[PDB]
């Protein structure tokens, strides 16, 4: 698309689908990307993605795996978390583990993004 294809690291490679996602500088499918533990829709919980141990985790997954206590001695470290689970609605803007290690999800599931492999009818 705007650049060269980065292939789905979830399944085979070439994404000839309408539902594409960008993660880790590669491409993924909605259920190809997926969580670590929950196995939910990373692109539906908001825009956020955590990559550690070579794994792909959501915000909740992250707190469960590498959720080091970063709430109490955190004066700043806010704004991070593109999710709509904890930072979607104002609940606690105190920067409780507001790790900026995320922001790896690029999502437009249609011919809006690089989900355009080719336009060919049957
Ligand atoms: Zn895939
Ligand atoms: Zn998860």
């Amino acid at each position: 698309g705007s650049l060269s294809w980065k292939r789905c690291a979830g399944c085979g490679g070439k994404i000839a689908d309408r539902f594409l996602l960008y993660a880790m500088d590669s491409y993924w499918h909605s259920r190809c990307l997926k969580c670590s533990s929950c196995q939910a829709q990373l692109g539906d919980i908001g825009t956020s993605s955590y990559t550690k141990s070579g794994m792909i985790l959501c915000r909740n997954d992250y707190i469960r795996l590498f959720g080091n206590s970063g709430a109490g001695g955190s004066g700043g470290h806010m704004g991070s978390g593109g999710d709509v689970m904890v930072v979607g609605e104002p609940t606690l803007m105190g920067g409780e583990f507001g790790d900026e290690d995320e922001r790896l999800i690029t999502r437009l599931e249609n011919t809006q993004f690089d989900a355009a492999n080719g336009i060919d009818d049957e």
